[PDB]
């Protein structure tokens, strides 16, 4: 119900060009439907399912690199590695690094920061 | 130099509270929290505020998992060292608070994780 | 090799910013940001970019937090060492930031934290 363990955070742009949403509700669906299918197609290959907690958000930048005036649109993933369904911490995140070059290559994004963090979790059921 | 922070993630329930949108579901997991803390507060002396985030939480829909995911919030709070003395009964409080929460919300799951930081605390 | 990641909590200022949803309140404190992080990587060559959440801070009434919770903001960055060279450095241009938001924002209190991340960027 507790251990040492692993979380993981993804930012992401949501393409407005490519897919044309606008509202911050579409642009989370539209994420956390691609995050559904590929998290599901690797469960299938290696049994370690990736669940994300998705939150929207702005990303403040300097507007001479591209950054919109007060931020571009953005969603925030993250998700823990739960040893009640993670055996090996390691594969864990190789899957989530797979996971992170999969979304961003179809969100269409040029660059994407997947972070990993020591937590304790507890989990209570 | 360093303490600690909490993240607990929790469902939102709809279906039990009848909320019709994020922005009353915020309310709702903050009037539950503040009640909760303050009890907690007037036993222990122990107040463990929480930044409250809204969110969609995706996994198998086989498990549940509405298609693009589940209403979420997401509560966070820092260890002040300004306020607590005991970092260890501090911890034990947050995990009571999240083990309420969880009832309340009628979660049948609920994770609560604790992450070492630095706080720097501007007054 | 790990690096840093920042949060930085603050409130929203509705009463002195008359501001009346939280995407105003958003994009009030993302310009903010985009200001003074631009300024100051003017002077250092240290651009410190935020990524910004919206969100509700509960704590006890008896402090003046409001019913259900405080119109808040979360910004967090991390140091992505294909963009900086000294983390020290990073680190004071974070206060300094945090310390130049809480003014601009009117803020009486404000938490900045560091944690420890290990980063992998894709380009
Ligand atoms: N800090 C910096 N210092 C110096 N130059 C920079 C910096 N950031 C960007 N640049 C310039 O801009 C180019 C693109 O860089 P990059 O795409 O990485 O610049 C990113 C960061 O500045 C910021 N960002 C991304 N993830 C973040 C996180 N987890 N926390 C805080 N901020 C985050 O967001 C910027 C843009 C991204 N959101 C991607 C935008 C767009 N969706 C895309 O795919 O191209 C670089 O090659 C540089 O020339
Ligand atoms: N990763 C997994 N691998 C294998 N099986 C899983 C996995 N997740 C769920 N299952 C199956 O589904 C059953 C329910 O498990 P559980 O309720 O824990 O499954 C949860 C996690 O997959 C995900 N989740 C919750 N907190 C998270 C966090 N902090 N970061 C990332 N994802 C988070 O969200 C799922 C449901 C929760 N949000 C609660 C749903 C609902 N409100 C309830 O109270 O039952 C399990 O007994 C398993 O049979
Ligand atoms: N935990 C506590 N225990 C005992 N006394 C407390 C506590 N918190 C506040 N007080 C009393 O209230 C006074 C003000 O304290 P403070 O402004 O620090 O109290 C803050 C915290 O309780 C909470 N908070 C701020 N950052 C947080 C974070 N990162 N995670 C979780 N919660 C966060 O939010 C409270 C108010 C802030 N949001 C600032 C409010 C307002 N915008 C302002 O600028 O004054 C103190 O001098 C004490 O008298």
């Amino acid at each position: 119900s507790m251990g040492k363990t692993l979380r993981f955070e993804i930012v992401s742009g949501v393409n407005k060009g490519y897919f044309h949403t606008n509202s911050q509700s579409e642009s989370l669906d539209l994420v956390g439907g691609i995050w559904q299918k590929i998290a599901k197609e690797e469960f299938e290959k290696s049994n370690i399912y990736v669940s994300a907690v998705i939150k929207p958000s702005k990303t403040v930048y300097n507007q001479e690199w591209g950054c919109p005036e007060n931020g571009e649109e953005t969603v925030v993933l993250t998700g823990v590695a739960n040893e009640e369904f993670v055996d090996d911490i390691e594969k864990w995140k190789d899957t989530v690094i797979k996971l992170a070059k999969e979304l961003k290559n179809q969100m269409k994004q040029s660059t994407l920061t997947c972070e990993f963090i020591e937590t304790e979790l507890h989990y209570f059921k």
